[PDB]
C-alpha cells in the first residue's frame, strides 16, 4: 500500500460507478470499515444534581421557549424599520388564457389597503397570453415576462417573475388559482408585522368551466359562490365520490395554522403562497433541475426552513384551484435530508447530493493533528455527513496539508482566509456546510466511531431539539488519557447561564443557529459558551452521557483578566432576553475565580 | 418665547418657500451669518522641512498611485467570480422593425460567453411580443412588458435589469444594431476585473431599406452600411474625440459624462451597490448622466471598449444639478440659495457621551461658509442624553441627519455616519470639537483646483474643554505618502472624496484606537493628497492615560502601519526603536 482515503467514502464511490469494483474487494474494504468504526461511546459516570442552582432568582423567569420549531408566536415575541411598499404576485402561465383571465378578474377585485402588482409568468406559451394581460392593464398595476418554450420550466418561470418583482413582498399564485378578495389583504396584513414568516394560504376546487372572466369582474364575489368540485373515488372495487378538499386544511387545524408543526415545508405548495423576498437571497431560489414530478415545493420550503423562515397559515389566502379540462419520498431524498433521508447501509449506501451532517473545524495552525482530526469523522457509523474546515490563516503547513489530502475528497471541503481569530473561522466553516446536523471539531482533537451517530438518535427523537451535546475525556497532545471531561447529567437553561455546561460535542440544528447571530468574533475567547448560550435560546437542548470527545488538554498574567471579562459579558449579553431587572456579576475580584453573584439593579 | 434653529439654513428653507418674505425679518438674518462667517482661518506657523523621512529605504518604493481618479488600469494591478455570461436588456417602445433587425445582429454574435436577450418593452403600441417571438429559435429570448405610463426609460430599464439572471448585464436601445464581436468584447474586458463599467461607441445609418432578414444572411452587413447625418460629414459619436486623448477614459476624472444606456456593459452587482436608475425622469437625458454619476461615486471605474461598436439606426417618421454635486452643481450665493436634493458636502460625527459638547460642533458645520452641506451624526449607544440633545435638536432640522447603534466603538460609528452621509465631499468633525467658519470652503477649493486629489487636510490648535485656547496643533509643511506612513501627518481636518472611500475598506471596527491614522492611511493609497497650512480646527485636549491602554496605543500604530501590507511590501517591517510606550521611534529592518 502507501496512503489513501477513508474506506467509508470509498464504498460509497464504488456503489456509485455503475460498474461494480470485485466483491472480493468490496469486501475487504467494508470489513476494514466495520472494524474501524466498531468501538462504542463510553457512558460516563452516573452523577447526582440540583437541575437548578439553588442561587438561582426566585423572580427571574427566562422567556419561554418556543412550542415546535416553527412557533412564529414565540418569534414574534422576540423583541430585537421595514418599507410596507407592495405585494409582487407572480403567476406562472403556461396557456390556459381564459383561465388566467378569470384569475386576474379575481385580482381586479381585491378589497386591501396595500399596493399590488401583477406579474404574469409566461413559460413559452403556444396559445396568446399578452393578449389577455393586455386586455387587463386598464384595471392592474399589471407586468408581463416572457421566456422561449424549452419544457416544463415552473420553477424557471417562477424566477422570472421574482426576479422582475420589484417589491420587498412577494406572492405566488398559479394561474388557474382564483383568490378571493381577501387574498391581498390577509396575507400583507401578516407580511407586515412579521417578515420572518411564509405565510401559506389554502384551496378548494371549483369547476369554473360555465363562465366567462367577465362574470368574475360583474359579480365581485361569484368566486366564493361557485360549488366545489365532486370527485369519483375508487374505494376498493366499488365507486365513492366526495367533495375534493385541500388535503392540507386538516392538518391547518391540528397545529394552530402549523405553529406547532415542525416540518412546515411539507406544507408549502408554490401555487398560493407568500413570502418576503429576501430569502430568496438567503435560502435562494427554485430549483431549476426539478422535472414535472415536482418537489421543488418541498425542497424550497425546506431551504427556507432550513434558514429560519417560518411558516404561517392563512384563511384569508384561500385561493380557488379552477378544474383542468404518491411517492414524493422519492423525490425529495437527495436535496432534503432532514425529515425524509432514512440511512442506507454501507453496502448499499451512496454519497448525497446535500449530506445529513456537516461537521465543520476552525483550524490555525492544527499542523499535524488536522488529518487526524478529519479521518476521526470521515469514519463514522453516520456515512451521509461531510467535513467543512475553514483555515484561519495558517502560518503553518496546514493549508498545504488540507490540499494534498482532501484538494478531491468528495466529501471533505476546505476554504482558505486571512486570520480573523476563532469568531470568524467558525462563522466561515458553519456556512460553508451543506447539511442539516451540524457538529463541531476542534483542529487537534478528535472524536469516537458513533459520536455523530448517537446525538443523530437524539434529534430523531425530540425533532424539537435545537442542540444535543455529548462529553469528552481529557487528552495528551500525543494522544494518552489523563481525565474525563466536567459532566454535569442534566440540561437545563437556569444552569447554563450560571455556568458553562455544555461539554465538547456538539450538534445543532442549521435552523437554529440561523435564528442566532452566529458566531461572536470580537472575543478572543469563551466563543463556545456564547454560540451555545445563544443556543438554548432558540430551543431545548439534549445531553447524552457518553463520552465522544478527545481532546489535547492544551495563562501568562495579563492574557487572564481578559477571560473572566468575556466569560461574565457572555451572560451579560444574554440581555437578549429583555432581562434587565438582574444582573450576572463576578462574587470575586480574582482572575481564575468562577464565582457569581445575581446582584438586583 | 423665541428660540430657534441656525443661519443660512434658514433662509435657504425661505429663498425656497413660495411667500415673499418681508425683506426686513430677512436681512438681519443675513448680517448674522455674514458676521457670523466673516472670519477667516489665520496661517499656520511655518516650518522648515525635509519631504521624505530621510530614514526611508532606498530599496522600498511605494506603488504609485493611478493618474487619475478613473485610472482602471492602476486599479487593475492593485491585488473566484463566476463568469456566468451576459444579460442584454434591450429597451424598446415600438420600432418593431428597427428590433428585429437589432436582434438579428445579436444572433450574428461570435462571442465563447453565454449571453440572453431581454426585450423591455415600455409601453409599445406594436406587437414586440411578435417580433421576439419570432427570434425564439435563435436567441434566448426572454420578453418583459410594462404598461404605457408615459415615457418610462429608466423605469423599464430596470424592469429588465432586475429579470437579468447573469452576473453582468448590458443595456443597449432598441435601434442600437451591435457588431458581431460586440458581447466578447465585453465580456473579455468584464471577466478581467468587474468594477469598471464598459462605456460603447456609435455611428448613425440607415437601415429602412433593410429587413431583419438580410442582417441574418448577411452577417456581415451592419458593417458596411454607410454613416448618415442623424437629427463632420457625417454624424458621428462626439464621445468619440474623448475616447481617444483620455485612453479611452483612463486618464478622465468625470468618466460619467460618457456614460449611455443605449449601450453599455458592467457587474450587475453595482445596481445593488450605486443603486438602480432612477426612475423619476421624464423624456431626455440626466439619467444615463445622473446614474453614471452615482457609479462614479461608488469607486466604479468607467472603460471605453472600441470592440463594443454599435449603429444607431434612424426612426421613422415619428433636472440634475438637484442630484448631482461633483462637476455640474455651481456655489451659488446665500440670498438665491437654496436645497439642493442630493448635497455637494457631509460632515459625519461619531457620537458617543458627548451631550455637553454636541451643538456647538453640528452647528459649527451648518454655519460654514459652505451653504450646500450637510451633517451625519451617529450616536454610537450614548449612555447619557447625547440623543436627546440631538433629536430636539435637528429630529426636523433640513441639513442635519442622525442615527443610533450600540456603542461598538469609534471606527463602526464613523463606517455608520459616513455610510449615511450623501454628498460627494465628506468631512470628519469629533463630536466635542469644532471647526472653522470656512474650512469646508478652504478645502473645497483645493479640491476644484484639482480632481485626482483624494483627500485634503487642514491643520488646528488645541482647546480647554470649555473653549479656552492652550496650544496650537501640530503640522508638517509639506505632504508625502513616505511621510505618513512613517508618522501621522495627516492633522486634523481632513476631507476627503467619496469615491476615495469607497475605494478604500473603511474604518478599522476592531482598534481600540488609531483608527483615525488607519483611515487616511488606507485613502493615501488610493489617491494624491492636498495639505492646507492654515488652522481651521479647533480639538480638545482629554489627559491622564493609565500604563496598561497606553501600551496597546502604540501596539495599534505599529499594527496600523504594517497593515498597510496590502501595497504588497514583504520585505520591510515598520518596527520600533525602543520598549518604551509611549515612544514612536522606529525602524525599517529588512525581514
Ligand atoms: C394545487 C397543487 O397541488 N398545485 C401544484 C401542482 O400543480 P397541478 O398538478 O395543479 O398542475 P397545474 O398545471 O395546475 O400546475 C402547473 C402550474 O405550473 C405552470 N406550468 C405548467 C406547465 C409548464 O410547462 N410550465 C408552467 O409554468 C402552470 O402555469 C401552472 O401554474 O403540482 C405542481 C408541481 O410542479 C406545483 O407544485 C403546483 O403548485
Ligand atoms: C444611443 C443614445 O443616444 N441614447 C440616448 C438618446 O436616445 P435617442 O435620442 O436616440 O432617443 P430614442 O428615440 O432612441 O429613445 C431612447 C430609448 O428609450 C426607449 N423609450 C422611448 C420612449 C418611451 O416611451 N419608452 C422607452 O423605453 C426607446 O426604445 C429607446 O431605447 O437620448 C435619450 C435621452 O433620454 C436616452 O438617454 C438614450 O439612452
Ligand atoms: O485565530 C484563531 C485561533 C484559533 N482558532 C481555532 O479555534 C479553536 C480553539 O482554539 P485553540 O486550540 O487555539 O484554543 P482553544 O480555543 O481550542 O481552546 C481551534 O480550532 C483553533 O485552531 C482559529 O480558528 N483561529
Ligand atoms: O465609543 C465611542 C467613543 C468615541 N466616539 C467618538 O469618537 C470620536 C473620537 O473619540 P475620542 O474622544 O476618543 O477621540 P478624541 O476626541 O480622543 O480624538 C469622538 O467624536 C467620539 O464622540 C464614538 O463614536 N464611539
Ligand atoms: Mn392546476
Ligand atoms: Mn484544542
Ligand atoms: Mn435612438
Ligand atoms: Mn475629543
Amino acid at each position: 500500500a502507501v496512503i489513501d482515503i477513508d474506506a467509508a467514502t470509498k464504498i460509497m464511490c464504488s456503489n456509485a460507478k455503475a460498474i461494480s469494483l470485485n466483491e472480493v474487494e468490496k469486501n475487504e474494504i467494508i470489513s476494514k470499515y466495520r472494524e474501524i468504526t466498531a468501538k462504542k461511546s463510553e457512558r460516563a459516570e452516573l452523577k447526582e444534581v440540583e437541575p437548578i442552582p439553588l442561587d438561582w432568582p426566585s423572580d427571574l423567569t427566562l422567556p419561554p421557549l418556543p412550542e415546535s420549531t416553527n412557533d412564529y408566536v414565540w418569534a414574534g415575541k422576540r423583541k430585537e424599520q421595514l418599507i410596507i411598499d407592495g405585494l409582487s404576485i407572480v403567476i406562472p402561465t403556461y396557456n390556459r388564457a381564459k383561465i388566467l383571465a378569470i384569475t386576474l378578474a379575481c385580482l381586479c377585485n381585491q378589497k386591501t389597503i396595500y399596493d399590488y402588482e401583477v406579474i404574469v409568468a409566461d413559460d413559452g406559451s403556444k396559445e396568446n397570453i399578452e393578449e389577455i394581460v393586455r386586455e387587463f392593464e386598464s384595471l392592474l398595476n399589471i407586468k408581463y415576462v416572457r421566456q422561449k418554450d424549452y419544457g416544463y420550466q415552473l420553477c424557471a418561470v417562477r424566477n422570472l417573475g421574482l426576479r422582475a418583482a420589484k417589491y420587498n413582498y412577494v406572492a405566488i399564485l398559479d394561474c388557474d388559482m382564483a383568490p378571493n378578495p381577501l387574498w391581498v389583504q390577509s396575507y400583507m396584513e401578516l407580511l407586515a408585522v412579521d417578515d420572518n414568516v411564509a405565510l401559506i394560504g389554502p384551496r378548494k376546487y371549483i369547476d369554473t368551466s360555465k363562465h366567462t372572466y367577465l362574470d368574475f369582474l360583474s359579480q365581485k364575489s361569484l368566486i366564493n359562490e361557485i360549488p366545489e368540485i365532486i370527485t369519483n373515488n375508487q374505494v376498493a372495487g366499488k365507486v365513492e365520490q366526495n367533495k375534493s378538499v385541500d388535503w392540507r386544511i386538516e392538518h391547518f387545524k391540528n397545529t394552530d395554522n402549523l405553529r406547532l408543526c415542525n416540518t412546515p415545508f411539507r406544507f408549502f405548495s408554490g401555487g398560493n403562497v407568500a413570502f418576503a423576498k429576501k430569502w430568496l437571497f438567503r435560502a435562494g431560489w427554485f430549483d431549476e433541475e426539478f422535472t414535472h414530478w415536482g418537489g421543488e415545493d418541498n425542497e424550497f420550503g425546506y431551504r427556507l426552513y432550513r434558514e429560519g423562515c417560518y411558516f404561517r397559515s392563512v384563511e384569508g389566502a384561500m385561493a380557488y384551484h379552477q378544474e383542468p379540462p404518491n411517492i414524493t419520498v422519492q423525490l425529495l431524498q437527495q436535496k432534503v435530508p432532514y425529515f425524509y433521508r432514512k440511512k442506507e447501509k454501507i453496502e448499499s449506501a451512496t454519497l448525497k447530493r446535500v449530506p445529513l451532517v456537516s461537521i465543520y473545524i476552525p483550524a490555525y495552525n492544527c499542523s499535524k493533528y488536522i488529518v487526524r482530526c478529519v479521518e476521526s469523522a470521515l469514519n463514522q457509523t453516520i456515512t451521509d455527513l461531510e467535513v467543512c474546515i475553514c483555515d484561519d490563516g495558517s502560518t503553518d503547513d496546514t493549508l498545504r496539508i488540507l490540499q494534498e489530502h482532501y484538494a478531491n475528497h468528495p466529501r471533505v471541503r476546505f476554504i482558505s482566509q486571512k486570520n480573523k481569530g476563532i469568531g470568524s473561522a467558525s462563522n466561515t466553516a458553519v456556512r460553508l456546510c451543506r447539511g442539516f446536523y451540524i457538529g463541531q471539531l476542534d483542529s487537534d482533537d478528535f472524536l469516537e466511531p458513533d459520536a455523530v451517530e448517537l446525538c443523530l438518535d437524539e434529534f430523531r427523537k425530540d425533532l424539537s431539539l435545537a442542540c444535543v451535546y455529548t462529553t469528552n475525556r481529557n487528552i495528551d497532545r500525543e494522544g494518552n488519557l489523563i481525565s474525563n471531561g466536567y459532566n454535569w447529567p442534566i440540561y437545563s437553561r437556569e444552569k447554563l447561564t450560571s455556568a458553562m455546561i455544555c461539554h465538547h460535542f456538539r450538534m445543532f440544528t442549521a435552523r437554529a443557529w440561523n435564528l442566532t447571530e452566529g458566531f461572536n468574533e470580537s472575543i478572543s475567547n469563551a466563543v463556545d459558551y456564547d454560540m451555545y448560550l445563544k443556543l438554548s435560546e432558540v430551543g431545548p437542548f439534549k445531553h447524552i452521557n457518553k463520552i465522544c470527545y478527545n481532546r489535547v488538554l492544551h495563562s501568562i498574567k495579563k492574557l487572564d483578566i481578559q477571560k473572566e471579562n468575556h466569560f461574565k459579558v457572555v451572560n451579560e449579553s444574554l440581555s437578549r432576553l429583555g432581562i434587565k431587572k438582574y444582573k450576572y456579576s463576578p462574587l470575586t475580584n480574582l482572575n481564575e475565580c468562577r464565582k457569581y453573584t445575581w446582584e438586583k439593579i
